[PDB]
């Protein structure tokens, strides 16, 4: 149990570490502007309260659906069409994102030329040293 | 703001990268594909206005839902039916290509490349301290 | 578009590549399995016909989400919701094995030993050489 | 059916020993709380029968969806509004911890186990023949 309240410390740690990354803030942020984009227009369009409006266009980008409210207006199909879509574009950037070892791969780079250099520079003397040995 | 000004066109411009990949494309078709193959389908078969045939099928594929309209006829359910495993098809494929990092082709031949370079040069030299060994242990 | 013709053959052969991988298909007889086995609950329980099951079983597992029945019964919802959870279960298990160069690993592997081998082998004879010469 | 029989025990001890992995198990808690804490608020402020909250969690949750009942109570909404957030945090989550295929670790260092020792090898060999051709060049 203290196992869990340790584990959920360094998971929550991950988060903020992603959460320094540009790119996921970039992520976030177009989430955000997308949410109250679609608010802005379902409220002053579709004619919905600014909080009714926040629902549908969060039940929406996520997927769930409302049971009930669904574009009336013709125009409004077109646009819950073309959202769904950024939705999707958003959804594939995070799954990209959450899928990224690459420091793992320097270090064994930064060991393995100091070791190839001493194997070639130790080998060259040798070469050089059996070298002027064997002629004189 | 240093940050969020200039990622954005990194961001654009990788993804942008990831249309000139062909399998993406495919992936993008077969979805504009289904997608509009669906609206001729609910627009007769299941007879709704065009644009709301389209409407359906968006949401349908993408697993949103729509609280009112549902197929009636058997034919508009079978479809509805084969019509999400295409969805679940298309997306794992998707998920697929998303899912693997692999920049790491690019990476693991440019370790090769110098890699096999080093593996020449230290046999070479393993064998001309064999061969002049060998002249002078005679001599 | 002779591009676009060679690629998606590509693609679908991968699919049949996978397609004989045996954990691939035991996730495809489970959902399979488990898509009869809702059409026999819902059909065989909340009363509905044995096509109106195969659509609610599908649409549920699948997340779309029917807009108009959902289970009445207490019973039925009760199935429902652990059966939603066995769909996460699979959904799981796809995106798992859709995220799998373990065959790259192997020649970089055959390669180095044979080198390795050859470097550590001369090496020693030189050793060897020094060694009788050094003497005599 | 040689293969039916027998990977499912390893599939399904594969995914037993995920089990075991502890980050697993926080996002299955955060999970079981965040829908019986769902099944709390649902059951009273919304009030719904103990039951029927609960379904309404799981299927808000897994995007499922439900064709009858949504929030009534402002209240109801924004909690909802945070709750599908929990839920993409979640699942967000859960695919970073299922998409990446880390068998990698274990093999990586053990190539570094085997390759640690050919290294020292190499260049005590690289250090003995420098020291007896040292001796004999001089000799
Ligand atoms: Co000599
Ligand atoms: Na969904
Ligand atoms: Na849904």
């Amino acid at each position: 149990m203290l196992s869990f309240i340790l584990t959920l410390k360094r998971m929550l740690k991950a988060c903020l570490r992603a959460w320094k990354d540009k790119e996921f803030q970039v992520l976030f942020v177009l989430t955000f502007l997308t949410l109250t984009s679609g608010t802005i227009f379902y409220s002053t369009v579709e004619g919905l309260r600014p909080l009714d409006a926040l629902y549908f266009s969060v039940v929406t980008l996520t997927t769930v659906g409302d049971g009930n409210f669904s574009p009336q207006t013709d125009f409004g199909k077109v646009f819950t069409i073309l959202y769904i879509f950024i939705g999707i574009g958003l959804v594939f950037g995070f799954i990209h994102k959450l899928a990224v070892l690459p420091s793992i791969l320097s270090n064994r780079k930064k060991e393995t030329d100091a070791y190839r250099l001493e194997v070639m520079e130790k080998l060259e003397a040798i070469e050089k040293k059996l070298a002027e040995h064997s002629r004189q």
